[PDB]
């Protein structure tokens, strides 16, 4: 045949494609959708905690 593994990359699943941070975007934003005093500084606090 003529095919050296060069016809498969349509983002099928990759074993663990989904379930990679979703429910967070489907809730967090639901609250940070329309605040008011949006952050202008951005990253002004500590690097962690």
């Amino acid at each position: 045949m003529v095919a050296a593994a060069m016809l498969l990359r349509s983002c099928p699943v990759l074993s663990q494609g989904p379930t990679g941070l979703l429910g967070k975007v489907a809730k967090t934003y639901q609250f940070l959708f329309s605040i008011g005093r949006c952050p202008i500084l951005a990253t002004q606090g500590p690097t962690c905690s």
